[PDB]
């Protein structure tokens, strides 16, 4: 029974010196050993044990990790597990790598926030790719930029992060947790809204370079509730941002006042190639929906499909509200909405200052099959905000009949 | 003290046979050993030692490498370090992997060119992702397609490469090296301009499939100088290219005659989703700026933000010059420029041949807040080039007052 120190290699090195320099493996993060040499390397085959060794990708959320003895007590379940530090040169991550199951039915809210909060907390630029279906059904931890010092009590599933691409190529299912109620009426499902103190209602510390995109689907069917009441604070994405892009995605079901709303000081938003389908249910008590609610400057909303096939959205809904300057709505299709576009000049603290003059609102090359209004102009009465110019050109509009009182009653419309 | 050859495995193989087949690790490229078995594999944890083991990504520019004994003297500091050959199946690279620090203050010009020149020299198609801030402050080596046989003496920071995506998701800072002077007035910061001999002024050997994109920023503030003089040869990107795309990026500060100029025989350029901000300083001796200078055919300039908030660019600047055929300028916003678009029909060796007829110049759906000209038509006097057609349609133009003589003097405008 001789020492590894006593065995010698055709290089002249101890088996012991070689063993200290060997890339080794363990099955799962649970198997990360607690007394390894500082600087040890492990390939971890999967986050958890394989659920089924017969299927094509048995091992999920595998990682290469280096042990950093001085961080051995840090366990974020992602970048550093009991000092084993995740190696990812290109900063491209998946939810499996933070212990998400991605089985479409396990609530992955907590384990997904271990990924997103890690990238937030460490100012990491990168990409999160979602290739497998997920379920969200609980509150995303209110830490870091998801603290709620104003106490709006918006339900959140996902922490958006500055300089992170969220690439959604599978179905995200949102569950009944996120249904509205009289007691907690508000929601912001994928939050890009940082409020630093009790006074910071509109997110003065803007996020930067938010990208939400991909070929997947965000399904809010399971959030639909007769209990949900009208509140302006019901969003798929509420952002305070400089530089945001939301593209490619299908959004369907739920009870939202808006799919996407920006904030007072927001700039450079691009919303394109998406499908917005039935974002306000028949049977809730909501009674108003505007799919996109454009606050701030340089916002372009284009090449999107807006559709209501239910009754209630065919009786009161608008595809886009233009609340500020340099806001264009172009090359969209709008199916069944009463209202195509609103120019809304509201002299109110969430948007326009006293004496503010709004310029460069454009709406062009849209198709609309609508029953009520192609262009709506709103303001408060007797206030100091003014519109310089709005151009509404080259739109192809067909006015169609709204659903009947019989269809309203057959569909159980409430609200 | 027994031979590894004498120790035997539950497989019946020598510890020596196993040791020859073990993936091993070293800390840094400096640690790459000089007498390993041909075919040995090392995981190199980082390019350099970690700067700080407490932070989230302690190890940067880690690599897997195979020793190729026959290349043991080749050291490009990237694909082959003393015969250790970099393994990267998808050809996705980062500047850390060539020994860039990416700390935003160390001059990474040389180490970044070790990456770009390697991909050039070996005709490698792939992607370079930049997720961390960099600084450039010296001349990019004049080798390969950056040789200067015409002796224009353009200062260059970055070698663009055919069939390489440059993905910039952080801030690139350009330093005072790149400031103009009377002695070396010319620059081409990210060069896609190959000139093969002393006679090849306009890049006859076009690059192919240049992509420059991302969510980041190119900051030329530190290049701004009272010493910089007007020269046409002052560019962020001067390309001779077939197939180029520049998208998503913010460009700000500096003293450029153009942000982007193409060449006589260039084709299929797409310039979109960018922000061009203050690309000519108040205090330099430059007196003319056109953001985009379109030479060749099939060039589309769209969905960009052009802005001068300084004085000098609010007194002489144009967003786009159309110098050739199939050139469209559309869906842009232009803030503060005197001039929106120029149709420039110059019968000159850098562009139009004798008797050349320019066709299909279009400018549509733009917003402009400008003080001098919506559409400018230029030519040389008494020459043989002609314009067939220019269409300028569906633009929304507001003529605003230029800055005052007081604002000019308060801003120290020179030039
Ligand atoms: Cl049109």
């Amino acid at each position: 029974t001789r020492s590894a120190d006593k065995v010698i290699d055709e290089s002249g090195a101890t088996q012991q010196e070689l063993n200290n320099h060997s890339v080794q493996h363990v099955e799962t993060v649970a198997d990360l050993p607690t007394n390894a040499k500082d600087g040890a390397v492990l390939y971890v085959k999967g986050y958890y044990k394989p659920t089924n060794l017969a299927l094509a990708k048995p091992y999920k959320g595998g990682s290469t990790r280096v042990y950093v003895a001085q961080r051995k007590d840090e366990d974020d379940g992602f970048l550093c597990i009991r000092g084993w530090v995740l190696q990812s040169e290109t900063s491209i991550y998946t939810p499996h790598m933070s212990g998400c199951l991605c089985d479409g039915t396990t609530d992955d809210t907590l384990n997904f926030d271990k990924l997103m909060y890690a990238l937030e907390k460490n100012n990491i630029a990168g990409k999160v790719i979602i290739n497998d279906d997920m379920f969200f059904n609980s509150q995303c931890p209110r830490i870091g930029k998801l603290i709620d010092p104003v106490q709006f009590n918006e339900k959140n599933a996902i922490r958006l992060v500055s300089n992170v691409d969220l690439e959604i190529n599978a179905t995200l299912n949102f569950g009944p947790f996120f249904a509205g109620s009289s007691t907690q009426p508000r929601c912001n499902i994928l939050s890009a809204m940082y409020r630093e103190d009790v006074n910071d209602w509109y997110g003065k510390n803007r996020h930067e370079n938010i990208k939400v995109y991909g070929t997947g689907t965000l399904d809010f069917t399971q959030t639909e509730s007769p209990n949900a009441v009208q509140d302006g604070y019901r969003w798929i994405i509420k952002a305070s941002v400089k530089g945001m892009e939301v593209y490619g995605l299908t959004f369907k079901g739920g009870d939202f006042a808006n799919a996407i709303q920006t904030s007072k000081t927001s700039e450079h938003i691009r919303i394109y190639g998406n499908t917005f389908s039935n974002l306000m249910s028949d049977k809730s008590l909501l009674h108003d929906h505007s799919t996109i609610y454009c606050i701030g400057k340089d916002i372009k909303v284009h090449d999107n499909v807006f559709e209501f096939t239910n009754v209630k959205g065919r009786l009161n809904a608008c595809a886009c509200e233009l609340h500020g300057s340099e806001q264009w709505f172009y090359k969209n299709v709008v199916r069944g909405y009463p209202n195509l576009v609103f120019s809304a000049i509201l002299r109110t603290d969430q948007s326009l200052d006293e004496n503010e003059v709004v310029y460069d609102q454009k709406a062009f090359d849209n198709t609309a099959f609508i029953s009520r209004s192609a262009l709506g102009y709103w303001s408060l009465a007797n206030k100091s905000a003014k519109l310089r110019d709005l151009e509404f050109y080259d739109n192809t509009v067909t006015f169609i009949e709204a659903p009947t009182l019989a269809q309203y009653t057959s569909a159980g419309v409430r609200g």
